[PDB]
């Protein structure tokens, strides 16, 4: 194994995470990534996004009762990435058919009549780059909206417009 | 695009930056990363270190006369890389003789009696494997804190004595 | 609700083909058949086969990194079908114009300079006979040479000759 | 040193190509070089050469029906390099993935058992020393057989034997 200062992503304990019980390992490597939005509330600033994204995990984990957060990985307009179930772990973000054999990352809000900053695309990113240097996804990796996978207006159609554009993007 | 990975760096016109006039360029691979500090207000959210990143250029351009902010890259407390003179371009940061034969960086804010919380110290730690991936630093290079290369109290004591503790870090 | 059985085709589990990562899907029925070769040798009996199967799918994927073999039917010269992605998977074949509205059936052999035994054409054809019964393939779908969608040798010239005479091959 | 120091490539024009009508762009400095084989006959002489491009072209744009010949530049046995979609167009050689991310080049000959001439060979080098020297290709490009990313047999086996001994071979 090889693995590299890959990126930068704020951990787990940084955005107060509840621990997680979350058990099921993904197959490295992986070859899809979705793309999500939460629908939720917007954040621009690092104290403004670490607590959405604990809210975005104390309501998949209170409400949803899973193990953990069900994105791998959520996105912040603070042009930050934020740690869920991480490379290793299998996610609840896309359904029994694509949790298994996915990588699901989530930007934070509601993406209908907005954009998200070039920030937020460039960590985006530049998280699935080092998924690569790291070896969690594979180098032919291909990213699918949420929209593509399962009947739902996530990732929603301002983001899901400008994710048709990626190289890695195959629908 | 593309791919406009990696680091995820601000890029000059994101924080509304003057435009660069500087043509000396970097003999490289480079050996030597100097970190700094601005001595300058801190910033954290990402509005304000693009303010703050603009204040300190226009204080090098209009008043030093400068052709450009004189740092090869800058750190906000915001969690991000701002792009300065970048990889190629010679910087102005740590006197004539290591600013040929190092990359400059410099965290924004005055680190005498704090601490650059952690995004902004992971930034700054990919930042640099971002730039050995690229060529630009040499696999091993040194970081030297500017108080070991110039007679300055940057880049702040606590920040220094966090540096010291960097594998990269020789004195 | 009734039954027509067609399949005289051996199943992926049978050859020990490893597992699909495909998710992609034809939309039935589907107008076009693609004929290629692998241009691999070519194997007489259901043992070899087999056998070749595997090696064809481990170049595609072991090799290449696609998600499965990328015919969705092989064809032997021991007179039988190997099971590719089959009818409801776009396989990989003839391109991205092509690939996702037709089907890509490839005999397993070089056809440059000798034709395919009378049993792989009876193959072939009762293929075909076979996906318009069930819905696969429109009644009057439309055979291609590879060649003729894509800059390549295949099917090979003998084989292409008499491809080019079949009732249902489209210039 | 000087602004333009590189190669000789006989022009569109020169080997009397029709029109290109390809509009979709490479991001220069691009990093692949994908090299494939025509499978056709092979030419020695400037007059044959020319002639040769000029019949690979038309099979690709009047019976594939392409904006232009496939390739972005042909080398003939002549030891001339043959100006096709060049440096700038994305071609249509090794598909999806590997087409708007590379620059293929095609040996027009067979060489499955027969290699190209040395001055050939030059020709090929000489073309990609060039493609740096413009900032066409990255200074660290790498070259793959169309064979290491699609699967054929091109670009035949003498000729992939010699690939894969250059500077800048990538399996
Ligand atoms: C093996 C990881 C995949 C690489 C993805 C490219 C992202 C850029 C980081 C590496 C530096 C490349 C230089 C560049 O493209 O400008």
């Amino acid at each position: 194994e090889d693995p590299p200062a890959c990126g930068s992503i704020v951990p787990r304990r940084e955005w107060r995470a509840l621990a997680s019980e979350c058990r099921e390992r993904l197959t490295r490597p992986v070859r899809y990534v979705v793309v999500s939005h939460t629908a939720g509330s917007h954040c621009d600033t690092p104290a403004s996004c670490a607590q959405q994204a604990q809210n975005v995990q104390s309501y998949h984990v209170r409400n949803l009762g899973w193990c953990d957060v069900g994105y791998n990985f959520l996105i912040g307009e603070d042009g930050l990435v934020y740690e869920g179930r991480g490379w290793n772990i299998k996610g609840a973000h896309a359904g029994p058919t694509w949790n298994p054999i996915s990588i699901g990352i989530s930007f934070m809000g509601n993406y209908m009549n907005r954009v998200p900053p070039p920030r937020a695309l460039r960590a985006a990113q530049n998280l699935l780059a080092c998924g690569v240097a790291l070896g969690a996804l594979r180098s032919n990796y291909e990213v699918k909206g949420h929209r593509d996978v399962q009947p739902t207006l996530s990732p929603g159609d301002r983001l899901y417009e400008i994710i048709q554009t990626w190289s890695h993007y195959r629908a």
